[PDB]
């Protein structure tokens, strides 16, 4: 296949933004045609069969050490592309004039409302990133004790540095792989925002997390999804550049909006909401605009960090393609195909 | 005007093809009521509806006066229903599958999907005239099958069949399932077309869950709309269907995913749907058998109800019920109203 040569033309910056958008529209139509079935009997069977298949998998992929480059993101680059809180997950846009910074805070206040956060609670933020929600909650609720968990040394350093600058004493960051983490502490409220996208066996994941929920505590999960069907990211045909270009070697899963309803052995659902794909679509447009508005500094950051002009171009191109393609994907059919699912769980 | 039309109905004065036309109007209004322009709104409607059920009684307690709306004479059921008297849909392999075959196909599908193994203890909640109770008891002679009904005539019929068939592995308990208490547990529990009598599914599943033995399974079949749930409230002042078909006290049309929100005490193991073509085809067969035997049906109803007029009223009711619901379940190739089967384990 000449997928390899198309990918090399992408990596050298030879493929226009509109061509990328058009390529993604084709990929979207292929995936929708693959996933939709003529009868509900078949549609449901496909989802239940998929859910059952996850129950025999590992909780998550062991990331190859050689693929560290695909996971570490330079902080100066995130300061440019992301909003002020470095949220690595969608914002909430009240309209198309909402700013990226506003969208981050709007969404995090929505999390606090839907997760029923109250001052004084113990809070666990699983996969806390650069601390957008951990620091949001810790600043808002000075009586809360907030614990964040991340497997990234540089993320933990950044958050503890922010705690110093913001004079917060109510934040702890644990450096651990959440899939191996052993604790007997229970928490009043647990957040798992954009963490499920790293997992495969949701059953094993939620079993482990359920042991960390206190009596009468709650677990709030946000996952991006397709409205109807779930799938592993595998090439649809011999022409599939998307799966090869965007994702690392290991196999990951696109959830559906209902799939966690089938994983209620150890937690049970209190509430379940969705938000339109328009919100992530707008977010990725703002990420791309910020990248382009600061392209000279982005180049200097990546040339410095990655060690050559060629490899820098490859990674700048990757992030631009990622924003372009996923802005297009989430926009599909006025935001009613790919979207966001939020689930509130109680223990047992 | 609706009360006038209903009185026209109860006397038998409007033909069949326009009963379908009127139901198609009703269908279009319900679908327009239920569907929302966004998934956010559609889901919120379902979650809100599910929460509303948790503020209700488990089931309406049935009064003295209204026994006429629930007692169905056995000779009539022998005419209308298939050979097992299944009062729930059959499975049609094609449109030439007979009513009798559809009953057995569907009950073998229940046995497959509920993972019945010979020797298990089996509980059949709301067993009716015993279609599944007697099917399982004869197919799996090492099983002990217990059926629960609140109907004396149903219990009497089943026990008569056990005598005729020399079945020694069946027990029928005459009890209100919503009040029943026992220390016995069961490897397999069936609830086929029972939750359509329930409102607070959370209380219902909480009670049933205590009856599930270690590593046992509960199998629920409910008719439903694919997407949204609703109470049988009239849609406007031109809705005759809701007033005509349903008794006082409100019942619930479930949605295909609604029991996924009721997993406090049981956990979903599997979940299937079958299209509305199956119940649609079954109601057509019920209607055909009624019509082909109408003089005998008149004889049975005149004896039981006491007059030609009242017999005609109840005959008309059953015909309209079959016509209207064959039309309803056929909507959009059976992709609106349909059947949901859910397999639960104890949580
Ligand atoms: N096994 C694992 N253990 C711990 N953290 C993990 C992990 N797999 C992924 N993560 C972390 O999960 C996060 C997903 S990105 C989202 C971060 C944050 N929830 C936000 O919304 O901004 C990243 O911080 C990643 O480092
Ligand atoms: N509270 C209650 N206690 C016991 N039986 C009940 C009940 N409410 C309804 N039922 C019974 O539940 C049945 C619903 S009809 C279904 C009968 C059988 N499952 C079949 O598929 O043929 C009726 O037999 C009715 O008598
Ligand atoms: C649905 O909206 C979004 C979907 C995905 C994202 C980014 C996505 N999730 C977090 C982990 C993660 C990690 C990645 O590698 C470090 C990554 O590479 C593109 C992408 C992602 C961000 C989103 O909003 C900003
Ligand atoms: C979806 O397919 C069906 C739907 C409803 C039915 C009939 C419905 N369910 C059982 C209890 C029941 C009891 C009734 O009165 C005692 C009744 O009167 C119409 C109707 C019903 C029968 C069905 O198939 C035969
Ligand atoms: C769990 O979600 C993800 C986790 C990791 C990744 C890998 C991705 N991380 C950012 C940088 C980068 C650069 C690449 O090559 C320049 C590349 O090539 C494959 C992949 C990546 C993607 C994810 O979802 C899209
Ligand atoms: C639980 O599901 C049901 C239970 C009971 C009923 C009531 C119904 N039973 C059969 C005979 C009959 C006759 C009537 O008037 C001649 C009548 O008028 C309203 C209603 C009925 C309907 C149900 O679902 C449609």
């Amino acid at each position: 296949e000449a997928v390899a040569n198309l990918i090399k033309r992408i990596e050298h910056g030879e493929v226009s933004d509109e061509e990328i958008r058009g390529m993604m529209k084709i990929q979207v139509q292929k995936r929708l045609k693959w996933g939709y079935k003529p009868t509900h009997e078949q549609q449901l069977a496909q989802l239940v069969t998929f859910a059952q298949s996850l129950k025999g998998m590992e909780m998550a992929e062991e990331v190859d050490t050689l693929d560290a480059e695909l996971y570490e993101i330079p902080l100066p680059f995130l300061h440019i592309m992301c909003g002020k809180t470095l949220k690595f997950s969608p914002g909430y846009f009240k309209d198309e004039s909402t700013t990226l910074d506003e969208s981050e805070v709007y969404m995090m206040d929505l999390y606090c409302e839907r997760a029923q956060i109250k001052d004084g609670q113990s809070i666990l933020d699983l996969g806390c990133g650069h601390g957008s929600l951990t620091l949001h909650v810790a600043q808002k609720y000075r009586g809360c004790k907030v614990t964040g968990i991340t497997n990234s040394v540089s993320q933990k350093e950044f958050i503890m540095d922010q705690c110093k600058k913001l004079d917060l004493s109510n934040v702890e960051i644990i450096l651990e792989d959440v899939t191996k983490f052993e604790t007997e502490i229970t928490y009043d409220r647990i957040f798992a925002v954009a963490l499920i996208e790293h997992m495969k066996n949701y059953e094993l994941f939620l079993k482990k997390v359920s042991t960390w929920i206190a009596q009468d505590g709650l677990l709030f999960v946000e996952h991006h999804c397709h409205k109807v069907f779930a799938y592993q990211y595998e090439p649809l045909d011999e022409d599939d550049w998307y799966t090869e270009y965007i994702f690392p070697s290991g196999t990951l899963v696109m959830s559906s909006s209902s799939i966690l309803l089938y994983f209620q052995e150890d937690v049970s659902v209190v509430n379940h909401w969705t938000l339109s794909g328009k919100h992530p679509s707008l977010g990725f447009k703002q990420w791309l605009k910020r990248l382009d508005d600061n392209i000279d500094e982005v180049k200097e950051i990546f040339e410095s960090f990655y060690g050559s002009k060629e490899k820098a171009m490859k990674f700048i191109t990757y992030w631009r393609v990622f924003c372009i393609a996923h802005s297009q994907m989430y926009s599909t059919n006025n935001g009613e195909e790919w979207m966001l699912s939020q689930v509130l769980f109680k223990k047992k």
